């Protein structure tokens, strides 16, 4: 249906991509990146983290072709000069990690596309949105530069969505154990932050993490009431909430998987998941849920404090989120 | 001074045996495993975490010589033929991790020993003795089968002592990210905890803990006030406790941090300690004491609810404490 | 048609179990080891290397329910109690790891069985077997006790033989890098092999094989001209051969490789692939191959020195050769 | 006395850094890199692979000051603006990993500094050098931009110099199984090598060398006589050479063995190093020489086909080497 253009065939670009073959709705006609087909090609085809894709990927000269169908490579390092215009891209994918500002986003606007989607945290977007949480929010007339938010924040809105309007949240405080991403290091290197600039693959690295905060963005009702960080850890990919909390009504550990366990099979199915098996981070790794609740690990002590422990691959379900996104932003017109 | 053997040579055995050389109130005479001298002696002269150990190693025909001392080496099974009474064991160091039951660790004496401390949550001990914390508890004439206790625990009650005094604990929940220990597995194994069965440098291993709860048994106010569970990782040392609680008094981060400061330069010196620095895992590898707050990550909402972060080296530290242990329970009497 | 059981449940009796699951022509009626259906259930439902199993999985009384066939689950830690002949089961998969020696294997015999392929180099076996080299040597009048060889060797054994019959094979070294396997240490234990005591995935392990001489057994023309070693890794599965040859016929790098080329999509299709990709180890998981040839890699000196390097998946590609190996046994008369 | 400058306060240039401290001969008075004195003291305290800093460190203004002595901290990235002459840097070590082509390092020498040492294989270089088997090659008069090759290059060459002069090199192939560097990805990123593109800690990574032909360059008599290839893994530190050799003199593995062990503690004492014990990775890490033989690894065939396996801790052997060539030159005259 609408023609999407990825600008940054990275991690979340490339599963993007895995996601929207699967979504009638959207269809990717272009990837910019800073490199040549053939080697975004190889990447698209073996992948470390998710085995082979099962399609069929060649390369034309310039261009990728992925199951007889070709997409436009570009290698813009400027987004200004991406033209998507030109070759009707309405939305684009912003995942590249260095346009996370509204000013830069906006380019790809400037450049001719009429919604651009910021695959994290925002500075001066128009909305943030948390599919399942509040995409009806979104405002087709007024809304242009969209954040998806982070992974960890679309894991653990949703089920902190369940626990506010059933039982309450006085206040808590998360962890996620987040498998290391590209934003790490390899050996000891300069980083703004100089917890990531140590070997990620080598230790526990405990950092800063705006996802509990940014929970209000899509649950006013949560503003200033939650709090977290994370810890980094040697696994490539998949990642764990932890959530401590105080409830307003007093709870015990049946009824609290009970409610979470309805809203996974009711309203937020899909986005939300829910588990009774004793497993580990590399069974979740090709999830495409947002957050899948370990309902073995629920624990509550006075009936008012509970913890609550969901995994979630932070590269699919994310990308399959703003595929999702994607197809809701234009099923409202562009 | 006191004659000690060691129950199991292995990574607590051979880290307490490191202690064991700087502390000369204790002496150790005899180690018990299931192997030769031959490899006993390459073991604990070359340790993939540790780096090779600064001292005189070599094999005495059937037994070890460090330093010049000469170690005997024994390898019965059945710790009812260790016969310490023979070469003057007064205490032996219970860690082969199969002996945890009072029934079982009592064999040592039954052998000629005189005080056995066993280096993890026991069954029906005589006493749970948390360095810093409880010793005060201990009585010569009818302790005479002693739990150490777990690492977590004693990186755990430490803070959890500073906490409670000063502010009081009303509940809270701890999470432990745990570095993998021998007691996981290598590739998807039978175990009887099917968590922990899975390959432990391939995932993020949730498991259960008494850690939380085994702190009633050293602070009995907080009997029933603290759970929680474990979060084993691809680390091969240092561990770290994430604790989520809620105080009686209203607080700030910083009068948390500063208690807990104080506590470390006072008190609790070498047990507990106060990091200001933002470190990793690998900083804390060959840390010796029990605990070390992590005080960049100190948080608190509503002044009600706060977050401490603790680190701890759960080979090193706990290995020097079973060591003050055998000294102080000598200077009490045999 | 023929009725197959495992013994020793592990990575190699799982994933036989699965690469049987294909074969119409075998059916895996019992499985041993040493635990309860519930454990072994788990296990093959979700592995952490290959992956959910694409089929359904329960337990039925103490037995295991695959796609509502049911497997028998046996927990006899003695071969002599298993009872084969009374299930009807002809042929027994010893992958345990116990029974490497003829005087055990042969206890399944007494059992009941007919055939026993022992998954591993063994001792003191009729033969030993690398289907795609020497299953024709195979006589099922004289041979009851069958070695299936080593991962190692099936890798080596079908382009070695390439090798020798096209060029003829002076002498040569290899070196397998090597994934680390059960048989090795989580952190520093004992082992008869002090290199394979140490943290497996904290370290580069050089460690003996028998691969390059097994290569013999089934190549007798190259008896004394091969040896070699390994060198286990930090990956958890997938393996890579490196051979370094003299050969007679002076040839280019072009030639080598055209001659492997031929093979692999000749006499030696579904055993020996040829792959002009350049990949990485991650990409060769679930390779059903013995042995696939890494071309790039090829090199020569003078013409008559060459390098030929061949991945291997260790737990898949072995796992599918014991079942061709059981359906071939079959198909000679039991 | 010579004072020196790192230009690139990485790995290396750390490393670097430390071996200088221990050299009188050589003061190391400045470094650049591209961040500021606060994260270089940082990372130069805490070292995730090498441990922490045995030295005061602290930030005095905008500099660097270890153990009272203050180093000017530089942030400049292009070399014109160095100014090494300004503050009497008289050797630069390039270890920026970005400059080593000599129109590059040679911007050096155009600000100011006499001499340039490039950390790494180069193009256009006066010279190359090994040290312990071609330093006298180099000339004061005519050489200013000097290569002190791979850390692979200068762990073969050594021994590689040995085997030809005591039994003589027809020819041989080499494969170092090596550590991961920064120079590889994190998680599946753009990279000329395709095969350096892909996830570092996840695979068993074959990629390319020039270190075999290189020993030519210091090795004349060697020239087309030795090729080879490079097998990262996961491991952050240490790698170990594998050559497989052809020589002219028949001989057995004793015989091997007593030449290197003898040139170990003769003429190559410091350089080459020889051991005897069952060793593994992590026990190397901090290894100073630039190559140390593992004896039990030595193999021959027929007398004329030999195997030799060589370990080295790819940062500090050659950091420490880098100090040696730089005293050395100073020694020659600036
Ligand atoms: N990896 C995760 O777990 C995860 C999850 C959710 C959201 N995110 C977010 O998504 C974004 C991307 O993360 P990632 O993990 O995919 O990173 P990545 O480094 O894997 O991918 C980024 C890609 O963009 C390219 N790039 C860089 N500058 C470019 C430019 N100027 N023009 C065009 N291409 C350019 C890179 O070459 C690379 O291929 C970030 O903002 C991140 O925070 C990451
Ligand atoms: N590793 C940690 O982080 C840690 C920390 C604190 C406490 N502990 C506890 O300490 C105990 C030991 O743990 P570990 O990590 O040292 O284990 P380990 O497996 O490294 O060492 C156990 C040693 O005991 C030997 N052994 C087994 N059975 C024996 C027997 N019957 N007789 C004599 N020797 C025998 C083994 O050969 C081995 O050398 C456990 O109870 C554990 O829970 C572990
Ligand atoms: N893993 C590989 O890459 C590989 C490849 C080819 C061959 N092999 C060989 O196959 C064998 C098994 O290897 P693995 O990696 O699967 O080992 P594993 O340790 O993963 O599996 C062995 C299984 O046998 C069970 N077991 C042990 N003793 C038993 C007994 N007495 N009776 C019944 N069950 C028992 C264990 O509980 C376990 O499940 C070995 O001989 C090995 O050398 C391994
Ligand atoms: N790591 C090893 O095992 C090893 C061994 C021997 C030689 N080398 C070689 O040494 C060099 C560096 O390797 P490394 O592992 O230390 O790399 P690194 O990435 O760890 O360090 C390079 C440093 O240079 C800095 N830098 C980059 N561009 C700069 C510029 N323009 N100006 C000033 N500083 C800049 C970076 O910020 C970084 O701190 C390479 O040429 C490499 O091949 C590496
Ligand atoms: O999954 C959580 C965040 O989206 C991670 O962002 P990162 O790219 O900074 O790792
Ligand atoms: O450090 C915490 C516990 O002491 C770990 O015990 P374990 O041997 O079961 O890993
Ligand atoms: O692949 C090589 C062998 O099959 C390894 O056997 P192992 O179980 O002894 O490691
Ligand atoms: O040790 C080998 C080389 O020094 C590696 O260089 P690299 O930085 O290109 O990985």
């Amino acid at each position: 249906a609408v023609k999407v253009g990825i600008n940054g065939f990275g991690r979340i670009g490339r599963n993007v991509f895995r996601a929207a073959l699967k979504n009638p709705d959207i269809e990717v006609v272009a990837v910019n990146d800073l490199t040549d087909a053939n080697t975004l090609a190889h990447l698209l085809k073996y992948d470390s983290v998710h085995g082979r894709l099962d399609a069929e990927v060649s390369v034309n000269g310039n261009n990728l072709v992925v199951n007889g169908k070709e997409i436009i490579v570009k290698a813009e390092r400027d987004p200004e000069n991406l033209a998507w215009g030109e070759i009707g891209v309405d939305i684009v994918v912003e995942s590249t990690g260095r346009f996370t500002k509204r000013e830069d986003a906006a380019k790809h606007l400037e450049a001719g596309a009429k919604k651009v989607i910021i695959s994290a945290p925002a500075k001066n977007e128009d909305i943030t949105i948390v599919m399942g949480v509040n995409q009806d929010k979104y405002d087709p007339k007024a809304h242009h530069v969209i954040s998806n938010a982070s992974s960890t924040t679309n894991c653990l809105a949703p089920f902190a969505k369940v626990l506010h309007e059933q039982f309450g949240i006085v206040r808590g405080m998360m962890t996620t154990v987040h498998s290391y991403t590209n934003d790490q290091r390899i050996l000891d290197l300069p980083h703004k932050d100089l917890r990531r600039a140590r070997a990620a693959a080598e230790s526990i690295i405990p950092t800063t993490t705006g996802a509990a905060k940014a929970v209000a963005l899509v649950l006013p009702e949560l503003k200033g009431k939650l709090n977290g960080m994370a810890m980094r850890v040697p696994t490539p990919n998949v990642s764990v909430v932890d959530l401590v909390a105080e409830l307003e009504k007093e709870v015990t550990v049946e009824e609290v998987n009970a409610a979470l366990k309805a809203a996974a099979e009711g309203e937020l199915k899909g986005i939300l998941a829910y588990s009774e098996e004793p497993l580990v981070s590399r069974d979740y790794n090709g999830s495409t849920v947002s957050s899948t609740i370990d309902a073995l690990s629920t624990m509550v002590i006075d009936g008012k404090m509970v913890k609550v422990v969901s995994w979630y691959d932070n590269e699919t379900g994310y990308s399959h989120r703003v595929v999702d996104l994607a197809a809701y932003i234009a099923s409202k017109g562009l």
